[PDB]
Parts: C-alpha cells; sequence; structure tokens
C-alpha cells in the first residue's frame, strides 16, 4: 500500500497553437490582474483595520463686552460666564439667556405663551400638571396683566416660562470666540498613539480649510460659515454644531500618514416643529434664603452646544489578511479556460455549419473547433445491460439501442444514431425482418430470443457474408489462429475449446471490424448471417450456444 | 519564441453518459448556489458596512408634587429641581436626596453607619482616614447621641454620611416624568445622515413595543417595567438604566430602511454589595459665609442616570466585497467533481468485486466504474535504470523488477505483477535458472551480468522459440525489411549496419508482442533464448554484444 | 437534447509512479494545511466579532488632610470638596487652586504673567481684548505695585489671571485617593453582557498589574507609578490621564473568556507649549450681591481629568465566516500541482539535455521529465488553409509552412521542423527545384500552381518511387481495393468512381506513411512525382485534376 502513496496525478492537456485563444487568454489573465491589485491597493485589503479611541480637550477662549439695562450697563463675559466646567467630547457656549430672579413657591398666573390665553375658569383645570408652565393648575383664571387673563399655577413665581428668547442674542459675539481641539487618538491593537498638535506648530494660526487646515484653534463664527449657518440667527434660540475629526491613517512605515481631517455639520434640525424644543438650552437653577423664605434663581441658558466626533481606523500591514485576498482572488484566473473552452465547445456544435454558418460567413473559420473539440472530448456511455449496437451494411452509420427488447425484434426496434471511428488508418496500412435471405431464426429461448433477430441491412440486398472482407477477417482458420497464437503463443490447436476460442474471435474480429471502437464492439450485436455462418464454420459439438453476454 | 506565446491548454476529458452522475452533478451544483445565495441575502455580504457616528439630545418634562416637613409643607420640583445640565448620551433624574445644611469643619463625632459603634478610645485610631466617614479620626470615642458613642472625627460638621436613604423616596413620582429622546446619526463613508424624528410624527404619542414602537417620547415608569424593574424600589437608592438605541440601516434605494429600534436594560448590578456603593448617588455642595465662617450644605442625591445607547451599521452596495465573496465562494463548485470522482476511484478498486460485492448485491452495478477509471487514468512509471519487465510464457501476466541485480539473476529476483494491456485488436485484425533448454550463458562481464540471466519460463517446458509466431515475427528477415524501409522508404539492405539494424528490430518486435505497450517494451528484458536466437539470425561480424541499454 | 442534460464531464490524468513528485505533493498539502490552520485559530476566522457598547461607574474615596492659611488653618477636602458630580467615562480630582474672592466688573491693573510688563501707554491698546488677561485694555499703563506697571483692564477685578498654580500642589495628598470603576459591557449581536466585578470579590483589594490584575479598586498614585509619571508634578498644572479597559471576549461555551484587561496611559503632552494651555484646568463662577453690588468669585481649579477608554470586541462561531474563509483558502491547495506541473514542463526542455547537463551532472537524472510531457501533453496547430506539411526522403524531420506561396515554388519556401510520430510500432508489429528526375510541372492554375511545385527531396538523389515500399502502399491496387472494402464492404469495382476513390486512397496512404499522425497527413503535400506516378496509376478519363483541398 505504500507505492499507492507515492503518487501523483496529472492532467492530460492538448496544447492548440493558436494566435486569438493564446491572445485571449493572455488578456483576460492581465485584465484579472490588474483589477485584483487595483482592488487590493485601493482598498488597502492587505491591511488588518482597527478603530481608534479618543480623548478630546477643549478650550474656548474670549471675552464678550456687552450693554445690558431702564439704564445703560456695560458689563464683560468670560469663559466661567458663559461655559460649563466640562472640556471633553462636548463643550457649551451660552449665547442667550433668560433669568428669573427671586421665585418663590407659590400661586401665581401663567405666562401668556402663544394660546396660553385664557377666557374663564372652565378652560383651566385644577390639579392639572402643565409640563410646559411648570406648574399645577388650580383651576382658575386670573389676570396675568391688564389686558390678557391666564389662568393660576402653583409653581415658582413669578412664572416666566414660555418667554420668548431675546433678540438679538445678548452674548452674539461669541462668534469672535475661538476654541482650541486637543485631541489623543490610539489604536491599541497597533499600539500606536499620535495626538492632532505636533512639535513646531503655528500658535497664532486659525483653521482654514485650505491656508490652515492642520491648525486645531476655530473661530466658531467660521464653523458655522463653512457649511452656511448664521450663528447671528442661531445664538437667540441655540443649537448643537458638531465638529468631526476623522483619522485615515496608514500605519506602514514606508506609507505612514496619520493626520486628522476637519470638518463642521449642524446636528440639530433647523426646522424643529415649535411644541418639540426648538435650538438648545437648558434651566439652571440658584437657591438660596431671602427674608427668611426659601428662594430660587433661574437662568435659562440658550447657546450652542459643539459636539467633537473623533472616528476613523489604523491599517498596518496583515499577512493573514493578504492571504485570505490572494485566496479569494485565486479562482479568478480560470476565467480565460471557462471562456475559450465555451468558445471551443459551443462552435464545433452542428448547428453553425448548417445554419449560422451561411447566413454569416464571417464566423466559419471558426470552424475549426471541431478539430479542437475532437482532441479534447471523448464521449463514452455507460455500460448497462440494455446497451446494444447495430450497423446495417446499407447505412453509413451506428445504431444504439439502450432500450429492452419487449418482444420486438432488435432490427424493428429504433435506436440513437451515432457515428463511426476514424479506423486508424496508420494500423490499416426465410424470416420476415431479413432482408438478406441468408439469416435463420434463433435458438434461444422466447425470453430473450429478440435480441439475435437481427439483419445485416435494413433493405433488401446482397448479405455482407458474400464479400471476401468477411471471409478473410471473421471464417479465416489461418487468421483467428494466428491472432490466438499472438495472444497465446504456446496454444494447442485440438480439443473443443479451440472452436470455442475461434467462434469468439470470429465475433470480435467482425465486431471491431463494423465498429471499430472496443467501447462500441463490446456491446455490438452481430446480425443473424454472420453469427451462424460463423457458427458453422467452428460449431459447438455438443451444447447450446449462450449468445450475447453482458459484459459487466 | 513567439509561436511559444500564442499557445492555449485544454484539458481532455471524458464525458460520461450517466443518469445518476448527471442527476449527482447537477444536485450538488444546486445545493452550493442556494446556500452562497442565501448566504449572500442574509448576511448582506455585497454591502460594505459603517459603523454611524451619533449625537443625542435630551429633554425630561414633568413636575413632582411633595409633601416635606414637624410640619406639612407641600411643594413641587420642576426639572431645575432635579436634573443636571448635561443633555448627552446621559442624564440623570434625582429621585431621593439627604441635605446637610450649614456644614462647619471642626470635631464631631462620626455617623453610627451599621457598624461604626464605637465601644471605648481603643477602637478609633488618631490621624486615621475613614473614607465612609470622610473624615480624620482622632482616637477618642464620644457619645453621639444618649445611647451610642461613635468615634470622633475632624470633618465638615454635623457628619451625616452613612444615614440611609429616605424610603419611601421623596421624588418617586419622577415614574411619571417623560424625557423626550432626539438622536441624530450620519454614516462619514456613506454620506447618510438622518434622524430619528421626521416630519408627521405624532407630537402626543408616548412610547410602547407594539403600538408606537417609533414614537421618542418615553415615561421612565414605562421603561423600568418593559424589563420588570421596580421604578419605586430604584428610586430610594437610586441606578443606572440603558436606553439602546439600534440602528440596523440598508442605504441601497431599492431596499432602503434605516429606523432606529429601542430596547432597555438596567446597567447598574441590583445585588452590588454594600460596601461596593450600591445604586446611584453622588455628593453635591454649595458653599457659603455666614456668622462670620465658611459653611457648607451637602446633598446627597440619589437618583436613576439614564444612559442613551446607540449603536449600528449603514450597509451600501459596493462592487469589491460582492467580487471578495464570489471569488470565496467560486472553488465550492467542483464539489461536484470531487465527489463523483472519488465514488469512480474508490468502486474501480478490486476489494470490490471480491469482498464488498458478495456480502452485498447492491453496489455491485456500480462495476462500471472499472470502465470508467480505464478511460479517465492512465498508469505510467517512472523511467529509472533499474527498471525492467520480465514476461513468462507460463505466466499471463506481466512483472516489473525496479530494483537492482546484486549478483542474483533476474530470473530469480521477484518483481511486482503488473497487468498486460489490450493489444488493440483492431490493429491486430544448461544453465540452472534455465526452463527450457535453449538459453546460453551471458557473454556481459559479470558486473552487469545478471540482467541477461532470464529464461522464457519459470516452469520447465518448452521454449517460446519453438512457437511459429516467433519466426514469423522476430526471425523473418522479410518482415524485419519491410518495417525498415516503412522507417526508411530508401535503406540499403547492404553492409555490417543492416545486421544491427534488424537484430535491434527483431529486439523490439518480442518486445512489442510480448508486452504490447511501448511503455513496458522499452523496457523489457529479453530471455537469453531469444535472444541468442536473434543473434545467430543476424550476428555481429566483429564487436561484442552491448545488451539492454538504459534509453533516459 | 435530455441525454445532453445528464452529462459528467471528468477530465483525463496521468498518474506518475514517482517518490519525489508524491513526496513534494504530500509535503506542499501538508504546508498548505497547517497554514491555514494556523490562521484560522490564531486570529479565529471562524468567528464573527462585533464591538461592545459600555457603561462606567466610578466612585472616588479619600479624604486629604491640608495646612492653608499669616496663620497656621488645618483642614479637610472630602469628595464633594474635589469632584464634579459626573461619574462616567471621565472624572475629575482636584489637585490645584487659585482662588479669587469678590471679584467686581470694574478698571484694574492685568496680573503681570511672564511678559506682560508694561513701560507706558504706548504698549497698551484701548479697546483691545485680552483672551489671557480676561478684560478689555484701556490703553493706560498703570502701576499694579510699587515696581511694575501693567496695562488697565475692564474686567472682573481683582485680575489674578495668569498667577502661577500653587507650588507645591495643595490636594497633593490625593495621590492617595481610590477610584472604584464599575464597568458594564454588552455585545447585543450576540446577546451576551457582562461586567467587570463578578460575586466572590475581594472588597478590601488595590489594583496591581502582577498580584491583583482584576481588583477594579485603583489608587490613583499608583496609577501614575505604573507607567512612570509621576502624580505629586501633575498636580501642580494637572493633567489627562487614560485607564484603558480592553475586553477581549471569546463568547463560544467550550472556550469561554470574556475578561477586562486594565491598562494606563497619560493623555495630555507633557512638552505642551506654554501658549498652548499646559495641564489641565477650568474657571469656575460663584456669582452672589454684597454691598449693594453683583460680586463673583472664581475658583480655578488644577487636577487631573481621568478618561475611562473602554473597548474591544466579542468573538462567538459563526458558519458563514468559517465557509468563507475556507473557500478563500481552497485554492491554495493546488500549489503542489503548479509546481510539479512547472517542473515537469522545464525539464522537458532541450536547453537542458545540451547546455544545463554537460556543465551540472547532478540535475541529469531529471530527464524523466521528457517522458511525463510527451505522456501529458499533446501539441496541435490551428487548421488553417495556408498550413502546409512536407517530407523529403533525404531528412529525418517533417516541415510545415504555415504561409501562403506568392508565386514562390514550395520547394524553395522554408519551413517550421517538426518532429515526426513514433509510427506505433504495435501497429506495424525537368523542372529545377525538382532533383529526382520524376517531377513534372504542375497543370493548375497559376494562381496556385507553387503548391504542386513539390519535390520528394532537397538534394540530388534516386526518388521515393524507386522503393518497393511505394509500390506496396501506394500503386498497389490490391491493398487499396483492400482497404476500401474495410471502409465499404459491398463497393462495386467499376465505373469512373473507383478510379477517384484508388486515387485518394494512395494519397491517403502517401500521407500517413510520410508523416504517421493524421493531424499532419491531412495537410500534407504530396511531391510531384509521385502524385503523378498516382494519377498514371489511376487517370480521370475526363476532366481536371483538382489537388489539395483545404479540409475545414
Ligand atoms: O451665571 C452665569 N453664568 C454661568 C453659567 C453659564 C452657562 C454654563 C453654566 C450654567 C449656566 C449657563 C450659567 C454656567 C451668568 C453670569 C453673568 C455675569 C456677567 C454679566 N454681568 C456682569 C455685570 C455687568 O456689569 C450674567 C448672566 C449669567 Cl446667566
Ligand atoms: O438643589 C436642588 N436641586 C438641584 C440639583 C438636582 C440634582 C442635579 C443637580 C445636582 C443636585 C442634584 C442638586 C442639581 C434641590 C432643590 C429643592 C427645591 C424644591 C423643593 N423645595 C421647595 C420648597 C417647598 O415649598 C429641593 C432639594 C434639592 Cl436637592
Ligand atoms: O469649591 C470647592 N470645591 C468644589 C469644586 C471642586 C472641583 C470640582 C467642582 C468645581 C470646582 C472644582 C469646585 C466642584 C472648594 C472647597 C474648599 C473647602 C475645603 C477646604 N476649606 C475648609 C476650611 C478649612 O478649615 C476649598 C477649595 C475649593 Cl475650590
Ligand atoms: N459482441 C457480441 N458478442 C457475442 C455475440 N454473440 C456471442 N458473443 C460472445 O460469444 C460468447 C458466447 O459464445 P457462443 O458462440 O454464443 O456460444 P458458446 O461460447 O458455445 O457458449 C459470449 O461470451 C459473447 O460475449 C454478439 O452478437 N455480439
Ligand atoms: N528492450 C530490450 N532492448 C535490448 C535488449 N537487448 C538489447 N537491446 C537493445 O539492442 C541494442 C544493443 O544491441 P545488441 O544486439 O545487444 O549489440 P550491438 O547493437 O551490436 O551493440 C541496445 O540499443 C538495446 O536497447 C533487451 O533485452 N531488451
Ligand atoms: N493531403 C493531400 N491530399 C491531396 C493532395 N492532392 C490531392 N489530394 C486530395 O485528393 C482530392 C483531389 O483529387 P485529385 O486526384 O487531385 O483530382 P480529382 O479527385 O479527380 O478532382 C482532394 O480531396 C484532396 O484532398 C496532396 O498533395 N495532399
Ligand atoms: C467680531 O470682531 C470684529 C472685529 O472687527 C467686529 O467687527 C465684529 O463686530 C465682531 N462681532 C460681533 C458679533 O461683535
Ligand atoms: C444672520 O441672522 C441675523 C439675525 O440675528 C441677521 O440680521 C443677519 O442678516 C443674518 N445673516 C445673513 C448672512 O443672512
Ligand atoms: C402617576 O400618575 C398617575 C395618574 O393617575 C397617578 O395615579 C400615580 O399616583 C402617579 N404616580 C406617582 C408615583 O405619583
Ligand atoms: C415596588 O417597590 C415598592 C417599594 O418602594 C413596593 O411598595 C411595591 O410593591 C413594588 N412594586 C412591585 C410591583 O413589586
Ligand atoms: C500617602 O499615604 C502614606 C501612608 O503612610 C503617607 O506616608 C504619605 O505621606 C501619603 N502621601 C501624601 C502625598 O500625603
Ligand atoms: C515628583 O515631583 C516632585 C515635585 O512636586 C518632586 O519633589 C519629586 O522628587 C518627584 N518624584 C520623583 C520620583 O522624581
Ligand atoms: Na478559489
Ligand atoms: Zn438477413
Ligand atoms: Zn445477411
Ligand atoms: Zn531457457
Ligand atoms: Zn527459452
Ligand atoms: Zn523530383
Ligand atoms: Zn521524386
Amino acid at each position: 500500500s505504500w507505492n499507492d502513496v507515492f503518487q501523483y496525478e496529472t492532467n492530460k492537456v492538448t496544447r492548440i497553437q493558436s494566435v486569438n485563444y493564446g491572445t485571449i487568454k493572455w488578456i483576460l489573465h492581465m485584465t484579472v490582474f490588474s483589477y485584483v491589485s487595483f482592488a487590493l491597493m485601493s482598498d488597502k485589503l492587505y491591511q488588518r483595520k482597527e478603530p481608534l479611541i479618543s480623548s478630546v480637550h477643549t478650550k474656548v477662549k474670549g471675552v464678550a463686552e456687552v450693554t445690558e439695562n431702564t439704564k445703560l450697563v456695560h458689563g464683560i463675559f468670560d469663559t466661567a460666564d458663559y461655559t460649563l466646567p466640562l472640556q471633553g467630547n462636548s463643550f457649551f457656549v451660552m449665547t442667550n439667556y433668560l433669568k428669573s430672579e427671586g421665585q418663590e413657591q407659590k400661586l401665581c398666573p401663567e405666562y401668556p405663551s402663544r394660546g396660553k390665553q385664557c377666557h374663564s375658569d372652565q378652560g383651566c383645570i385644577k390639579g392639572w400638571m402643565d409640563p410646559q408652565s411648570k406648574g399645577i393648575q388650580t383651576g382658575r383664571c386670573i389676570p396675568y396683566d391688564q389686558k390678557r387673563k391666564t389662568c393660576e399655577i402653583f409653581a415658582w413665581c413669578p412664572a416666566e416660562e414660555g418667554k420668548e428668547a431675546p433678540r438679538p442674542a445678548l452674548l452674539r459675539s461669541a462668534e469672535n470666540f475661538t476654541v482650541l481641539i486637543k485631541n489623543n487618538i490610539d489604536f491599541p491593537g497597533h499600539n500606536y498613539t499620535t495626538r492632532n498638535i505636533l512639535p513646531g506648530m503655528n500658535i497664532s494660526c486659525t483653521f482654514h480649510k485650505t491656508w490652515n487646515p492642520q491648525c486645531p484653534i476655530f473661530r466658531l463664527g467660521d464653523i458655522f460659515q463653512e457649511i452656511g449657518e448664521n450663528f447671528t440667527e442661531v445664538a437667540v434660540q441655540g443649537g448643537i454644531m458638531g465638529i468631526e475629526i476623522y483619522w485615515d491613517c496608514n500605519l506602514d512605515s514606508w506609507s505612514h500618514r496619520c493626520q486628522p481631517k476637519y470638518s463642521f455639520r449642524r446636528l440639530d434640525d433647523k426646522y424643529t416643529n415649535e411644541s418639540l424644543f426648538p435650538g438648545y438650552n437648558f434651566r439652571y437653577a440658584k437657591y438660596y434664603k431671602e427674608n427668611g423664605m426659601e428662594k430660587r434663581t433661574l437662568i435659562k441658558a440658550f447657546g450652542v452646544r459643539f459636539d467633537i466626533l473623533v472616528f476613523g481606523t489604523g491599517g498596518k500591514f496583515d499577512i493573514i489578511q493578504l492571504v485570505v485576498y490572494i485566496g479569494s482572488t485565486l479562482s479568478y484566473f480560470g476565467l480565460a479556460t471557462v471562456c475559450i473552452d465555451l468558445i471551443i465547445n459551443t462552435y464545433a456544435s452542428t448547428c453553425c455549419r448548417s445554419r449560422v454558418y451561411p447566413s454569416c460567413k464571417c464566423c466559419e473559420p471558426c470552424a475549426v473547433n471541431e478539430y479542437y473539440y475532437r482532441k479534447k472530448c471523448e464521449p463514452i456511455v455507460e455500460p448497462k445491460p440494455t446497451l446494444k449496437y447495430v450497423s446495417f451494411v446499407d447505412e453509413p452509420h451506428i445504431w444504439m439501442v439502450d432500450q429492452q427488447l419487449l418482444g420486438k425484434s432488435l432490427q424493428d426496434v429504433k435506436g440513437q444514431e451515432v457515428p463511426r471511428p476514424q479506423t486508424d488508418f496508420l494500423e490499416l496500412s426465410s424470416p420476415d425482418w431479413c432482408q438478406c435471405g441468408n439469416c435463420l431464426p434463433s435458438q434461444l429461448p422466447e425470453n430473450r430470443r429478440a435480441l439475435e433477430e437481427l439483419c445485416c441491412r435494413r433493405k433488401p440486398g446482397q448479405c455482407i457474408t458474400t464479400s471476401e472482407l468477411f471471409s478473410k477477417i471473421v471464417l479465416s482458420r489461418e487468421a483467428l489462429q494466428l491472432l490466438l497464437l499472438y495472444q497465446e503463443p504456446l496454444l494447442a490447436l485440438e480439443g473443443e475449446a479451440i472452436n470455442s476460442k475461434l467462434r469468439h474471435c470470429a465475433y470480435r474480429s467482425y465486431a471491431t471490424w463494423r465498429f471499430v471502437s472496443q467501447d462500441m464492439a463490446d456491446f455490438a450485436i452481430l446480425p443473424s448471417c454472420c453469427r451462424w455462418k460463423i457458427r458453422k464454420e467452428f460449431p459447438k459439438t455438443q451444447g447450446q450456444y449462450s449468445g450475447f453476454k453482458y459484459p459487466y
């Protein structure tokens, strides 16, 4: 069994000598290679990509000059007056505010905010919580002022919820503020970290798309401007602005590039419905005691929340990724073989020589694919008991009958016409169904008698036995003896077994002569006339003829 | 060399005419195709998937009515009384609180919190920082009240750290609060952004799993209820609740679907040990001066922190992804070939005809694979100097001896039995080791003499030379001359070279006759008797016979 | 057409009996298999990996003892004195502070902070906003003290911006604080969640790289120490420290492992330039009224912001991933075939036997690849009208002339030398260009006359017709009749058609004899002498000879 281990199977091939097929093969190979290489390089499919982990540190710079009040009061706003302590992925800049000082929890009328006017106590409902006015109604309409009445609520009073944001915005000068963004990113899998500020950077720069795309200092008004947003208008009600930091990082030494790209995107919907809280604000309370009572000052702060959005991937060469990609693409190099073999198979068909070619003489030189197909494919049939081959001296072709004989003579049964082989010129150099007058009834049992009910021809005429070739090949005892001696050099030409050997050799000689291929000759069926002439020449002294036996 | 460029290699094939193998091939092809198509569609392997970047904007609505104190004091809590300014990925709702007003940094007893009772100054340690009481011990036990003593600490006093959260929770009515979540998501690579609130949405809706799965307004109690959590109990100590927003987005126009799925998950461990800070709270200080001293009010706020967890991917058709997947799956279409070829190889074995088939007559019709194997595979051997073939007229097979002759006669040396070919019926139509009496001693040097020590047979009997076929094929000068003239039409039948040519042709004729295949005949070894009869017929006038020469 | 459906194509193969090629094949197969298995297991390419979603909950423990002031004042700092309410992905610990109490918006000199000294009103600019001093200049230099002058600004006064952070840091004892980190992670696609604190964990542990790698309680000084950072120095100006939590989670039951790895990384640049805001601090304002004026206390808080960075992936077995990987790797098992076939093709070349082999006798036994190549590849040519084969009795080879005859005799036209086949030994057993004296002028039209202008030889000598083999094969009427009867058993040997059949058979017999292969014989060109001898033997009674016709 060891020898069976040390075996190598190699495919048999036909190397074709063709300009067209060679050119097609090479063009297709180069097309596949070019595309797979382009996909490998463009999409970096030799790299393992890793998402980043980010830390953000923001610092807002700027002082706003304002004129509040009546009287003209001049003041300033510094960072502690308009920012929250948070300095990470989001920072808030106050641009507008409403202040309610000295609030007490008691009864008061609700602010008449765009539809809260009340005409009678019927409209007001006692005990009903209003999340807008932020109080509990008493069910009594009372006069907010000398012109309009509003429902009475138990709330922090005076109640100013629903009052409109000041216009113009009090801290609209925040458009001139600047924010410095410090961004640390890391790729833990690749063990790589970098930051967005490197040594040698200009400290007096301000970000610009073209002139200063790497300056991490942003004027807020410029942020709004770059994407066609108006800071002055957004300042009244506030909003949410996205600062996007994209890191497309190549960590291969020969192609190292890890730099941030800055972009801006408004994140709050401009057309948010009035009942859905348009803009951005929060309510901040400062609590104190005065006049022996628990009081509160309410700040409604409007402004812009800036969300720092940091995203990206880090690419480094990985062997496994490259191997997987190459393997995924290897099968595409069979395209040339598939296409050319399809061409060979299609143009070998007969439908072309008879139908396509007369209509179009351009694709007639492609008749050479018949030769290629003959050289490439060997058609064979499954050897089954019903397989039979018959040849008629009248016809030039062979008939295949792969069906049972249900008592019908094989002469009448129809089959599939198949062609005769090339013959290897180098080697060479009164039953009713009968139409020859020499056939005899079959001596087999009636169950399998139809197999032998066969004549040399389908139409009346001379029997094939009359030809001298028949006697030379089939009936010549010298020729059969020579063949047997070639197979068995020391065979004994005596006994009743020699007659059986000669009869079998004569059968095989007729079958090879009239069918050429051993594949057909093995399942060929001899005509009755030839069969009985052979048997007469080499008769069985005692016993019954078995006839055709299934080889498998 | 140009012609060598324009070549195409096509595989030689045998097309089998079988119902079973065709059916198996097509079934396997369809199975592979169906599975690869299902994998392509189910997992969207034609798409490039991109993670989203999210912005969240939350707004809590609700007013709580409370009854604090003794006396019955009625009050309300609005958003500024129970929320932090932050309104992004997390928002906090206060549900309970402990307040410590007018704290002074001085000495005081520590709160007796579940095991802090002290019986003597021995238990207390001076200068030891207690992170629980949040003070520095003095080492002196002092009376906290008229029943129990506790260690004295320098701390913000009065010290209430360790005091239990109020039960029931003061702002347990926050279960009736609602939060509106506005969620902006973007897929920068696909240049796609959308939000979770679209025009035409109902503003008076509240979220429900079935009735209103797309309403972004959530009642907090409902959040807890949907996942079997009790808001009233969690309100006492607080906790962390996750609101999950899943975006499974298909960005192909023909299959566009980008909508959020909302789910809830408690994020704080219910069974957190008492020493590990169970629930959620933080300590918030308000600082002031009174009575000429620096005082502080401490708020211990208990409540629920809601974490908004937004995740998902965006899929869009990508050509490279599709090409890579198809290539990764192409090789699976060789399964039919692998399986059917394995069947052919296995059932061609002899082990079946002798062992399996008698035991089971069901798998006997599969003997047709011997014919398929003969038509498919041509076995050949490596041509090496030791390769030799010998045939004995007694035996019906051929012997291969691929081993050196270490002085042992080739007759005695054993080899591997190999079969004789079909013979192409179409073309056809007193040394001790000697057992024939006609062999002679070898004239070669003793080093390589054993090669020629070969007889026509392994047992005593008539020599093969006695057959008339031997004289007709090997010794017939006319036949050899005819073969030579076929090879050389104008050959000259004179000189001593013609005898050498005739001798070589006779050797080749014997070798082809007794071995058929040129592969075996090329390495066949002639018996001594036949060799010397040939040499006698065509003897060398002057010189020494070289004998068998290695062709390669 | 149904039978055409039930077909199976199997490749014809040559199984080689070689130790070297079998060993090479198996070694290469095992190498490919080992590598693909290693890649599958190491990189878990049978798993679908999913990123985690995280929630973080932090709690800082610790009380700092301090000595502030002059007078010696003793105090403590508890969590509310040094932390913000936020307890999620980032927490802040105050380590140093500057306090500015009782600020009023008025005019004051700016703090002389490292280059703000002013020598005259020329340096100062009126109306110019200074983001550093956080005030608006008046353009007048005024004395900050009795030694140095500074620009006058309208700002919150007294103005202390630019004052250096205290050294040593007031809350440098925060190095002894501890933080407990609770981390909840989930893999929504795999429906898996876990936390970093499991039942049975030691509550009195502190994190250590080796002794306690799973304790989620971290001493801040230890965090700084593990990565060679000095907390005491960073405390003066502050900084940003990263706590990294890596989750490499295997969610397969047989290989379940989902545990966090803790690592630390400083996130703020140590060498940040003085103008870029080195360290970490924020300005926090407390507003009040006193003496009938609006006053503010400004806290500049320095400290360490700790960023909790949670990242990782969850792996679970997925069938589609495994199928895609196996398919991507299947083609690599053709490596053995590619390599061995390349060896066969290369060593079959002639360049070796003549050039490489004499130089190196080591690679001479590899001459056996000529036999393998002959057994593997059948070279054929494209059948085109210009294809012609000629043989000269003088030469031992065949000539191929695949070119047009532009009036030049085929004898003179040069072609490509091609070898003669093996001949199937088993089957066997006065024109100027003329050099034989028997050729005659061609009777074809002058357009195509050059094709027939061919002689049996390229040099003067005896004509091939003189050989007896020529008469036996080509001119023997009996032999041609026998061949025809073999093809047509009942052919009629009468009429003028029999002469045409005999002439064609004689042409084919000469072509097969002198070219062996039917491929060459089909496009072979007969010499004029042989052609006209054949025509004389079997002449056309009436008509003109057509000569060679293109078969395709
Ligand atoms: O509290 C204030 N800012 C803090 C803060 C800002 C932003 C984040 C956060 C929450 C909330 C919103 C409140 C902190 C504030 C201060 C001033 C003082 C300067 C103008 N007055 C100067 C006298 C004129 O001479 C005016 C108005 C406000 Cl609303
Ligand atoms: O400070 C309070 N909330 C702010 C805040 C809430 C939450 C986030 C953040 C931090 C911290 C925790 C403190 C801000 C507060 C207010 C009240 C006032 C209403 C009840 N008293 C009304 C009189 C009755 O007539 C009562 C108790 C508290 Cl704890
Ligand atoms: O306000 C303070 N901390 C709160 C806070 C801390 C950090 C986060 C955030 C923002 C900002 C920065 C302010 C909250 C504070 C408190 C003390 C009191 C204890 C020492 N004095 C005790 C008397 C001695 O007997 C001293 C100094 C300060 Cl700056
Ligand atoms: N191919 C073929 N073989 C035949 C035919 N008739 C008989 N044989 C073969 O001849 C053998 C039977 O010999 P037969 O002359 O019929 O009688 P028997 O040999 O005395 O039993 C079987 O092995 C058959 O394979 C025929 O028509 N065609
Ligand atoms: N296959 C085979 N070839 C043989 C044998 N003996 C001789 N030859 C061939 O015959 C040639 C040697 O001729 P030989 O009659 O021995 O003597 P020589 O030709 O006068 O030197 C060699 O080229 C061999 O290939 C044999 O036993 N088997
Ligand atoms: N291969 C080959 N075939 C030839 C040659 N000359 C004639 N033929 C064949 O012979 C046939 C023409 O017959 P020919 O004797 O020339 O005259 P015809 O048959 O009376 O028209 C054609 O079908 C050719 O294929 C030749 O030189 N080489
Ligand atoms: C921003 O600064 C420029 C500087 O000249 C000034 O003209 C402009 O008014 C400023 N914007 C606001 C809103 O004050
Ligand atoms: C921006 O909005 C303001 C309203 O506050 C308006 O006066 C101004 O004209 C707007 N700017 C542009 C460029 O539309
Ligand atoms: C929530 O509102 C319902 C409305 O009827 C009320 O019955 C219930 O008591 C409220 N829950 C709390 C905790 O107050
Ligand atoms: C929820 O917890 C509270 C305790 O505050 C309890 O009274 C109530 O029965 C609980 N609800 C359920 C449904 O268990
Ligand atoms: C930290 O605690 C140790 C405990 O002995 C003490 O020696 C050390 O001084 C403390 N560090 C600071 C900065 O106070
Ligand atoms: C850390 O920095 C402080 C400065 O505050 C210094 O005194 C101390 O020596 C430093 N420690 C080390 C180990 O360098
Ligand atoms: Na493949
Ligand atoms: Zn008949
Ligand atoms: Zn007949
Ligand atoms: Zn002998
Ligand atoms: Zn013998
Ligand atoms: Zn001539
Ligand atoms: Zn001639």
